[PDB]
């Protein structure tokens, strides 16, 4: 059965924000790519590799570990590009290229940036295959956090109080239940918010420069930091959202692919960290904390988040989460 | 973690078509229920049991095997009904009631009616606890089949031919791939259709009278039968939809809860049986077959479907499906 193969790749190519950012991010580097060689780490259907050929690349190595490489090979053949784009199956960690490359392109980002991401493969490929001074696309990533009020959640929390109006049965007694169940767990929830859900100015809490020596070791130890912000007005705060952006250098201004609730929606949505129950905030309520994103103990590719936070005059609280 | 507990019950109570059909189906039997005793097989949050008390029942035994019984007990207490509705935990197969009952109510239906359904528990309870001549709500179920054209699927099949317009890369070569992946599998797909997707008159292929002696044995051996219909016009046929309705006797006309694509949507949607690839049909194309719904070999609660069919002048074909 290959319906998950098709659905995953459909979703990514259908994500126009993602796919256009890569097309433009790559095309805008034509001066640096024209006549040069590129490695596409995790080429999928081949689309980014073809973008590189459009940008002028002499040779693209499109490396793909899953069965979709069969489709990339077809797409490259079909578009008449087999003498410029070479689709190679298997993991990038063991692929054998005939030369070092001038550039690496990859779409490696996972939910919450780092959940089941391909970052460690991209960093492996950079060390092994990228020439000194070579180009990395994108070049860096940044992580943001902000307090939020989730309207979808608020509706679900209130649902049980609406039963009586429709069916003559009062289930408002189940709000505590719904709250414990929907907020009291320790799972990271992937869900798309809008700008009205954001309760304060978003705060950058980490910056990942992919050329930085030692980045792999930082990721293993945990990336993150402190944050502080001030709320805009009265709202029921449900927790925090985290999201990311990645940046492609220009030839020119950098191009930024953002997953913020204020920007066009992507398939990454945002990663939500719910408090155990809602807390009321007001204009100028201070919200602060420290957050760390790191490998889960049992599966090193699954994302765990350590959070300590303080809302207003409430005491500091710890809540640690895992993607599940 | 109890978020799946809350989400399952939220979905069912939020399904107003389902929940109103049960409320009205039960209330319309007030003459038969007033002063009488009822067993609610799989009481969940308690809502159907409370409907029975609204209808005049003297005593309702609300039997629930999962942890949600704690919530039913609360809801019954909260509404002041603990001296009429008795919430009992554990499986109905081993519950001990102090008396036989005048009626059984249950919402037992699964996807495709019979996938992971509670029917065998309801039939067990009927034999063990229901008085001779007692009332079963609902009393019967019917199964329907029709050839369909799925617009969502058609869009997905065409997706790869639309890439070139947006990104300069021609992926129309991947239609065969998408078709094999989305249609070539043998899984039953649960998806909601609309009336325009139906290509012919729907055909009833089975009728399940829940009082029928021997029904358990029919279910083990397989229920179904032949069908024949005639298409309305030109369309790309993608397969068949199956759905069900259940019927509550009146005091009056029966009340029917339907999951047809022509009727208001429910959380059951319809169960779709895709051909390996589309077939073009025309006005008056004959579509016929034989269909059997039966326990899967490895897990006896999971639904398997055996289908043999003939579209027009095409040769007869077999395609057997499983819910996964
Ligand atoms: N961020 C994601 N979650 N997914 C992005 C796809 C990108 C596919 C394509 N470039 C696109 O942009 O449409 C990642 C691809 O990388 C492949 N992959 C995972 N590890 C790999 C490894 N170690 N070696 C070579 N391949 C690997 C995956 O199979 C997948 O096709
Ligand atoms: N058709 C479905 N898929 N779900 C319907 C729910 C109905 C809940 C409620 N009556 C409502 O209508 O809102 C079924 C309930 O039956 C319970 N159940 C499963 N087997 C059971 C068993 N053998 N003995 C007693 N309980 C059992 C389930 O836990 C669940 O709460």
């Amino acid at each position: 059965e290959c319906y998950s193969d098709v659905s995953v790749h459909e979703e990514m190519i259908a994500d126009r924000v993602r796919t256009d950012a890569y097309r433009l991010g790559i095309l805008r580097n034509w001066a640096a790519l024209r006549g040069k060689t590129v490695l596409d780490v995790g080429a999928g259907t081949g689309i980014l590799s073809i973008f590189c050929a459009q940008a002028g690349a002499r040779r693209v190595y499109a490396v793909e570990a899953s069965a979709i490489w069969q489709q990339a090979r077809e797409v490259v053949r079909f578009n008449g590009l087999e003498d410029r784009v070479h689709v190679l199956p298997g993991p990038v960690e063991t692929v054998e290229l005939p030369e070092q490359v001038d550039a690496i392109v990859s779409e490696w980002m996972g939910y919450g940036l780092l959940h089941e991401s391909m970052l460690s493969s991209v960093l492996h490929a950079r060390t092994k295959w990228l020439k000194e001074g070579g180009l990395l696309l994108p070049a860096s990533a940044e992580l943001f956090i902000v307090p939020i009020s989730d309207q979808m959640l608020e509706w679900r929390l209130g649902f049980w109080s609406q039963v009586k109006q429709h069916y003559g049965v009062d289930m408002s007694c189940l709000e505590g239940f719904a709250t414990r169940c929907l907020m009291g767990h320790s799972e990271i929830v992937v869900q798309g918010l809008s700008g009205e859900d954001v309760l304060a100015r978003p705060q950058r809490f980490a910056q990942l420069e992919l050329s930085r020596a030692g980045l792999e070791q930082e990721l293993e130890a945990g990336v993150g930091g402190r944050f502080r912000c001030s709320c805009y007005g009265s709202a029921p705060m449900h927790g925090f959202a985290i999201w990311f952006q990645v940046t492609f250098p220009g030839g020119e201004k950098p191009l930024v692919l953002s997953t913020s609730p204020f920007h066009p929606a992507t398939h990454w949505k945002q990663a939500l960290l719910y408090l155990n129950e809602p807390v009321q905030v007001e204009q100028d309520t201070d919200v602060s904390g420290e957050i760390t994103l790191l490998p889960s103990r049992d599966n090193p590719r699954r994302l765990r988040v350590l959070l300590r936070y303080k809302v207003g005059d409430q005491e500091e609280k710890t809540k640690d989460f895992a993607m599940e």
